[PDB]
DNA sequence: GCGATCAGG
DNA sequence: GCTGATCGCA
């Protein structure tokens, strides 16, 4: 059963068509600055294997990786790509990526390795990579003869997959989305993660003392006012203290034990001046442990850089991840955990932080698919959107939308471009699930369109069972048709929610396409840094902003042309933290 | 390994 | 509603 092929020890002519499919295999999750194990070459003349040593030092070899025309099949490019930038090397011609392939196809596989994307057209020739390489302390690379074989194996199920995928893709009229957005895409994400981000780790450990002296102040007042020393940070030993020996009122209970969450302890701050100690606590606790102390261990000691890997297939939405470190998440509602962005700064001198978000662009889409009158005029006139959603729902006057209406309104907007259950509005609003309900009717008469469309959406998902997004992602619902009310509701509300947020993610990736060939054409040296969702956050020379004020709002409005027009809001600064 | 927690959009 | 990082406890 044995796969046939060659196990060079040096390169040859017929391993250079132009057309083959290519493994440069990375084995380590994390591909930065990563070694390369080994490197398989499947096309017309056969089947090759060849160690990265030999082949990454043969000026052919190079050439053809560099060259355009020649064409590459491979599966999860982005990771080659890195891998060999850091070596110096430039992967070009990549014409099809078997994991954003089957990542269109479906995203609720999960597919992360050949053998996952394989099985979805009964191909099974190929071992997952976790049987190979097996994983934790126990993750490894095989001798050669079984590493050659699975690399050889992987080459061979893209070289015959490729075609299949590509008609199914096709018949999806997901051909353009993977081609002209998606490959694309991989490439300038592979540009992002390798420059990385500069950190002031000086500026983060002057946080961390001082963060540290805060913390044993409230540790130590939390004691006192608790009579005993304990684990703050055990659930369980905090739940004794709080529930037992202090005698707090039990709101709520977990599958395990009490709930000590953040929205529980406000409810319970009033009765014990613990509370508001131990929620100050857990902020601090927060910042030090995840944003400082977590952040300082994977800068790169060396440039001071950090380097996340964007996830570019795993979300049903179509949304990126950010992951070692999550840059999606860094502080900005408060103004202590804000300050952790001022570690974030330009890595060049006298360059600036640019950053540029969209401003409502999940309700605009929404205005723009449902075609809602109100909805559009309101983002026709852009008007502020919570303020005029009081105005509906509460029916009254701009002048008579009070602070607390503007903020019910806001929370409604939320869980609409979250498309979150009656039940988490009632949570939020911590208001009874009823009340929730009525918040909701009355949007609904007020938007229509809405609620049509929203009706409509659900019909359809059960009918062809999916819905798709402005560039044509899909989402498949099997849930659609549960008989259980929980499990159906989700799934219409995916069914609602997933036209809105997966189409602004095709819109803001579309926008860093559209950017970076702009940013070419004018030879600027600006160039992104992360994308953060709805917001684009670039790096560049002082004397550029000027030109990126104007460019950049450009191109990010006029990525796609909808009913409403999108809108564009930018700032920049010396460090992440002033770019507001 | 996994639940409980909390950060962002 | 989701994804990722942390912690404590299995
Ligand atoms: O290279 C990213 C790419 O690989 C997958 C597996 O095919 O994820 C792996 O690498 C990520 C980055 O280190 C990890 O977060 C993940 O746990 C690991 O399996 C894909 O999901 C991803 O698109
Ligand atoms: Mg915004």
């Amino acid at each position: 059963a044995k796969m046939a092929f060659t196990l060079a020890d040096r390169v040859t002519e017929e391993m250079l068509a132009d057309k083959a499919a290519l493994v440069v295999e990375v084995v380590e999750e994390n591909y930065h600055d990563a070694p390369i194990v080994g490197i398989a070459v499947v096309n017309e003349h056969g089947r090759f294997f060849l160690r990265p040593e030999t082949a990454l030092a043969d000026p052919q070899f190079v050439a053809w990786l560099g060259d355009e025309t020649k064409k590459k099949s491979m599966f999860d490019s982005k990771r080659a790509a890195v891998a060999l930038k850091w070596k110096g090397i430039e992967l070009c011609g990549v014409s099809f990526d078997l994991l954003l392939a089957a990542y269109l196809l479906d995203p609720a596989q999960g597919v992360d390795d050949v053998a996952a994307a394989a099985k979805m057209k009964q191909y099974e020739a190929v071992r997952p990579d976790e049987a190979v390489y097996g994983k934790g302390a126990k993750r490894a690379v095989p001798d050669e003869p079984v590493l050659a074989e699975h690399l050889v194996r992987k080459a061979a199920a893209i070289w015959e997959l490729e075609r299949p995928f590509l008609d199914e893709l096709r018949r999806n009229e997901q051909d353009r989305l993977l081609v002209e957005l998606e490959q694309p895409l991989s490439s300038i994400l592979a540009e992002m993660e390798f420059a990385g981000v500069k950190v002031d780790t000086k500026r983060l450990e002057q946080m961390g003392k001082e963060l540290a002296e805060q913390l044993g102040t409230v540790e130590q007042r939390i004691y006192e006012l608790a009579g005993q020393e304990f684990n703050i940070n055990s659930p369980k030993q905090l739940g004794v203290i709080l529930f037992e020996k202090l005698q707090l009122p039990v709101l709520k209970k977990t599958k395990t034990g009490y709930s000590t969450s953040a929205d529980v302890l406000e409810k319970l701050a009033p009765y014990h001046e613990i509370v508001e100690n131990i929620l100050h606590y857990r902020q601090l606790g927060k910042l030090q442990s995840t944003y400082i102390e977590g952040l300082l261990k994977v800068v790169r000691p060396d440039t001071k850089k950090v380097h996340t890997i964007f996830n570019q297939a795993l979300t049903q939405t179509g949304r990126l991840s950010s992951t070692e470190p999550n840059l999606q998440n860094i502080p900005i509602r408060l103004e202590e955990g804000r300050k952790i962005r001022q570690a974030f700064v330009p890595s060049e001198s006298d360059w600036l932080i640019f950053a540029a978000d969209y401003s409502q662009i999940e309700l605009r889409v929404l205005a723009h698919i449902a075609e809602d009158d109100n909805l559009m005029e309101a983002f026709r006139r852009d008007l502020d959107i919570h303020t005029k959603t009081a105005m509906d729902i509460f029916q009254v006057s701009e002048d008579e939308v009070t602070p607390n209406m503007r903020r019910q309104a806001k929370a409604v907007n939320f869980g609409i471009v979250y498309g979150i259950s009656d039940y988490g509005l009632a949570q939020n609003l911590n208001i009874s699930r009823k009340e929730a309900a009525e918040f909701i009717e009355r949007y609904f008469e007020s938007f229509p369109g809405v609620k049509r469309y929203m009706e409509n959406i659900v019909q359809e998902a059960k009918q062809k069972g999916y819905v798709t997004t402005l560039l044509h992602r899909r989402r498949y619902l099997p849930d659609i048709t549960s008989r259980n009310f929980n499990v159906r509701s989700f799934a219409e509300r995916m069914a609602m929610n997933t036209p809105i947020q997966g189409s602004a993610a095709d819109i803001i990736k579309k926008a860093m396409i559209d950017l970076n060939a702009r940013l070419k054409e004018e030879r600027l040296q600006a160039h992104l840094l992360l994308q953060v969702h709805d917001e684009l956050i670039l790096e560049a020379p002082k004397e550029e902003m000027e030109r990126l004020c104007r460019l950049v709002p450009e191109v990010m409005e006029q990525a796609v042309t909808l009913r409403v027009p999108l809108k564009v809001d930018y700032h920049y600064g010396s460090t992440w933290y002033d770019a507001k």
